[PDB]
């Protein structure tokens, strides 16, 4: 029934097995310092996973998982403090970034927005402190701004914390183009260092914002219109920043963020030059037949429980029963209007969100742009990264 084909029915070997996840995929991702271990070091993680494997800890959602990481993170923070005392700012920055990645993996896959005392929430708070300390030592530092949510209605929160990083020389005399990153289910505002490096290297500002039902996003997760109000507040803030050119602005949605990049490409088409949706869902990812097997594929742990919470559902049963008709950009008719240029990037063999969620968008509204990677799973990494920048260069060309 799916382009994924027979692999749809494959039970992936790492399912319910942190040992297999580590030994077959994550050890190598960590070794290579690529997602989700970007900015990280194997020396920090090998001892932690050896501990988790020896204790037969498999449930990432358990406190036994999260607490295994915390002493290592603390040790790196103290090493950074010692480095900083000796005036070794580069070493201190690198150590704090390493602590941030340890916190990041400790809170994989999802900070429960309904559990403010959860150890994963504690880990995320410590990650943000360590990350801001690390990036304060950068020549072009990442600054946090709490954007007042002027467009808030109903159950929306009051505050939108975003990261902003501006290139050397960014001035009101010649305002710079903006790339706004919309983060995902397991990646939040501190998880995008290399993207900010690449954006700044091309003379652009990087802005990072979390999506509804995640991290510190104030958007009502249960209101499908809540992201529209969120981007109204964020874009209106960026409009008033003298050194940022909102006339040359592209949105970049990562994984769960892809949905929001697609949506904003339609809802905010007159305020964006372009959108990139990286491994996006928009319709078929919420199909009950797809949700029936989504936990058996390449995502490191069970995803449906996290998805239920992120979509504002009190139970997984309600999510599976109701989500598609409520949130599908196809079912709700969001796709039946024009959009700014929209680049769709994914692996054809995505088992997290179906490649059909890219393909369906060519049958609605404006022409879409796409590159889909044969035989590759969710996000199509590493192949899908370089083309992102080639496209951004074309769209933001002077």
């Amino acid at each position: 029934r799916w382009i994924l084909g027979d692999k749809f029915d494959t039970v992936f070997p790492h399912k319910g097995s942190l040992k297999v996840l580590w030994e077959s995929r994550w050890k190598f991702a960590c070794s290579k310092s690529v997602y989700p271990f970007h900015d990280g070091s194997i020396e920090d993680f090998e001892p932690i996973f050896n501990h988790l494997i020896s204790k037969n800890i498999n449930d990432a959602a358990s406190d036994e998982y999260t607490q295994a990481f915390l002493p290592t993170a603390s040790a790196l923070e103290e090493k950074a403090a010692q480095a900083l005392q000796a005036g070794k700012h580069e070493e201190a920055s690198n150590l704090l970034c390493r602590a941030a990645v340890v916190y990041r993996i400790s809170r994989f896959p999802y900070v429960d927005i309904t559990k403010p005392n959860s150890i994963k929430r504690v880990a995320f708070e410590r990650q943000k402190q360590a990350y801001l300390k690390a990036t304060s030592l950068w020549t072009q530092p990442i600054r946090e701004v709490t954007v007042p949510h002027t467009y808030r209605t109903g159950n929306d929160g009051a505050h939108i914390p975003i990261y902003i990083r501006t290139p050397a020389g960014a001035d009101q005399s010649n305002p710079v183009p903006i790339v706004l990153i919309m983060t995902g289910l397991d990646g939040y505002r501190p998880d995008n260092s290399q993207r900010t490096h690449e954006i700044l290297a091309r003379g652009w500002a990087a802005v990072v914002a979390e999506i509804p039902g995640t991290a510190d996003c104030p958007a009502d997760p249960a209101d499908p219109a809540s992201p529209d109000r969120l981007w109204d507040s964020v874009l209106s803030y960026l409009d008033q920043r003298p050194e940022l050119n909102t006339a040359k602005m592209v949105v970049w949605g990562l994984s769960a963020g892809g949905y929001y990049a697609i949506r904003a490409a339609h809802t905010h088409r007159d305020r964006l030059l372009g959108a990139i949706a990286h491994g996006p869902g928009c319709h078929y990812y919420l199909d009950p037949e797809w949700l029936a097997k989504v936990n058996d594929h390449e995502y490191p742990f069970e995803i449906t429980a996290a998805w239920a919470t992120k979509h504002g559902y009190k139970t997984v049963e309600e999510f599976v029963a109701g989500a598609q008709k409520k949130f599908s950009l196809v079912e709700t008719g969001i796709v039946d209007q024009p959009s700014c240029r929209l680049l769709l990037l994914n692996g054809v063999d995505d088992g997290v969100v179906p490649i059909e969620d890219c393909l369906v968008l060519f049958e609605h509204g404006s022409p879409k742009e796409g590159r889909f990677y044969k035989g590759l799973p969710h996000m199509g990494y590493p192949n899908s990264l370089p083309v992102s920048y080639e496209w951004l260069e074309q769209v933001l060309a002077s």
